[PDB]
């Protein structure tokens, strides 16, 4: 039963693989910010051996007002990938809501993702399957693990295999979330062994608690780890999804580290029978 | 603490006004089809003296598939819109997932309707506000009572204040629906009112329930009442989400209006003290 | 498919037959406010023609704290139920934890509750089945609406098959429960057409909600319907489990009753096909 | 915030300390299958440096019919706890429902365990709590974390302040359990740093998903971890809770150890702030 691997450029992402890192930040707010977030990644990326594909939104549609930040937008934000791409030489993965914006981001960018809200939106997995880009399809909290298998399905007709599945938790009860570490095989069983990566910080919101809860999504074992940090974070632990303190990047990268290595090498236990 | 009225031409929809209907079809098969459904419900209607806006789906973006039946399209459908008006003289409601689809529609139809998985896109409310339409927000399953408060404020910023709410019910654990019957006092507070609808067809899928389910949604009393028919239900009383048997909708509409009326006419009780 | 009758005395409890009410009060404070607190029912039911057996708790194992209020006591309690029959002739269901209680009470009283925690406490289901008394089986909050197959089974095999099921909500999330409409047909058709009764008021913790909830509940159509009152709610409309306000019990059993005739007389309706 | 350390003979358990089993089996079936099942236990345990607590229960109250299997009981088991104990010297914990039976265990055995569905019962905490044995308190499915402080502090006041909390998981909709691995420091920070111990085997029923399940726990860091083992797992690899297959204990518990460890020694990482 061995592994679906998904390669971003000289990056093999694979359940069997050691974990891919796709860190990053919410929102383009700045370059200013962008390139300093980028520079504590790739620092700490390198140093650690931790493959690193860097994450930043150009775009928002999940604004709470419509006269708020958007953000930079498909035209100034592309520009600021050129910019860090050149300077620090990192694969950059970004957030796509309109068919439109599809082709013009696989050009830019490595890998693409599937917002969860948008998972099931066939006019998008359409325009996303025809660039052939890497697809990083984030898997909606009120859709469960075995209904990933028609996702990946409606890629593979689109054309694109290039797949990876986020977990970024279930909806339980009202305002809350949470990660059932069960999903994690359920999704690979069903995604012919695709790659699953867990969107920790997007897993949060209703902390201290991003360290326990990425530790335990790591100990399953997973291709990757989807973070996104702040130097100051919004000044609460939490840029609306809980970002992690930049500066805690390292000793926090140590403990995933030693859980995906520690895990990853296991004479394969099968309790099964 | 009087209800926010939004008329949709004559029609006066509103929390404490005898219940609208929004019935129809889950999409436009074809106008031979369209045409005999929309027969049924203006009849039976019209005998039983309940408000109607007839609604179909011109267009689709939750196939399983790329290569199924998207539907019509924007461009097609819109003329059996026109073709359903003069023949029958009823308000159609259709709903809208591309913001350049927004004002073509507030145009053919009266209400256009905001699909759940795209409530929280700003890009589609700010589009869909300026039309100046009457708005039907569907309620994610997702999304909690409260968090409606946003989404309404949303609307009002784009202009638009002409908003009805439909609860479709929540996420209750994995590939389940359960529906808060508590919601819809939550939904009206947070508000200002606003009328609120129960979509009894999709808040079932895992029926005969259809009917005990509705019932408990009127008793508790509402603007209106969003349903789904089909003379041979797909086959199984349930064409993706649970259609009604379009012959069953008299001695079903009777039970809805038997409730509606009794319930509408209340001697307001507080049991809050 | 005729409903099976459960009768407490005179009184007939089934799911076609008019809803009879289990109303009351959480625990026997006092003789002196159990006494005031069946006057207003027995006062109220009789006025309005709703069958009624009157609920009380004579002891606790749901205190929060170990040197808190008992209650009574089986010894002390059951007097305060003898005094209550004789003075007012109603029919008085009270909650059994001890296996010890279940004969002792079968005696005193026409009715016993199955607490929803020891609703999977066999050594309690024997011990409850042998008193030949009528059970009302309180449906836990964790145990979905087709596992009340085996506890009436259960009784069944123990000899007892006066039993009652009462849907008291369902787990939705951390410290949260939702009444699932849905469950009242499960649980029906899993229980050989067994009485199904709606405890509104333990339904809610987390209100002016007792109204709303309650109707949706009876639209379904029920056998009875479980409620607690108070003169003044512990002073907030809530004494632990949200009690209604003792004097608005006409106005609000006038909504009952007039939900529980319009729907119980319904040219019985199949959505099925 | 050095953790609360609970002593069970030579035995420390603590979320800080290396991580003690409470490894076993469900019932007491025969002497002849306990003891072969406590053997391997002893054996791998001693073998791969696990503290170890021996887990059987002598009586049954969760049985689907009456006239099904009780178990051994209250005086035939105790004397197979004996036998067990003088064989191989471990320390044994089972489960109590009746308050009666607090005592006579006790003096038998070193830790008691308060089943899910009768952790909210007063006359039982208080009955355990008399003892002053080691309480093992397994977490019921509907109830969130933080409410684990009052039953600790209802503990607290019988005298009994040597408890542990087991976590069993939490409903998440119907006939379904899942693991908020989040519960582990809200029990522990609510619980004066009490140690919190997984119950893999029972946060499991609808594996292979064993394993997958207690690393992420264990990634976490917890005091200890709860499973039960089944030389031929009733056939299915599930005897009602999913129960591991025996002969996988070592090949397991090599896997727990190794999280353990690597976790339990962790520069201290406060993602906060």
């Amino acid at each position: 039963m061995k592994q679906k691997v998904v390669s971003i450029g000289d990056i093999n992402v694979a359940n069997d693989l050691p974990f891919v890192l796709f860190g990053g930040m919410n929102v383009l707010e700045s370059r200013d910010l962008a390139m300093r977030i980028c520079e504590h990644y790739v620092t700490v990326t390198q140093k650690l051996g931790i493959p690193y594909v860097f994450k930043a939104s150009f775009d928002k549609a999940n604004r709470s007002s419509i006269h708020s930040y958007r953000g930079p937008g498909l035209e100034e934000g592309m520009k600021i990938f050129q910019e860090l791409k050149q300077t620090f030489g990192v694969k950059i993965i970004t957030d796509v809501h309109e068919p439109s914006q599809a082709q013009p981001v696989a050009d830019v960018v490595d890998v693409i993702q599937l917002p969860a809200f948008l998972a099931r939106q066939t006019d998008l997995v359409e325009a996303m399957a025809k660039t052939g880009a890497v697809i990083n399809v984030k898997k909606p909290q009120f859709v469960s693990p075995g209904q990933m298998g028609n996702i990946v399905d409606k890629f593979k007709e689109g054309g694109n295999e290039k797949v990876i599945l986020c977990d970024r938790g279930a909806n339980f009860g009202y305002d809350n979330l949470v990660v059932d570490m069960l999903g994690f095989s359920i999704m690979k069983k069903v995604s012919g062994n695709s790659p699953v990566i867990f969107d920790v910080t997007h897993a949060l919101q209703c902390r201290a608690q991003v360290a326990e809860l990425a530790r335990a999504g790591m100990a399953v074992g997973l291709a990757g780890l989807f973070i996104e940090a702040h130097p100051d974070p919004e000044h609460a632990k939490c840029d609306g999804p809980s970002a992690l303190p930049l500066a805690k990047l390292e000793p926090f990268l140590k403990q995933m580290k030693a859980i995906d290595d520690l895990v990853k090498g296991f004479e394969e236990l099968d309790t099964s029978k």
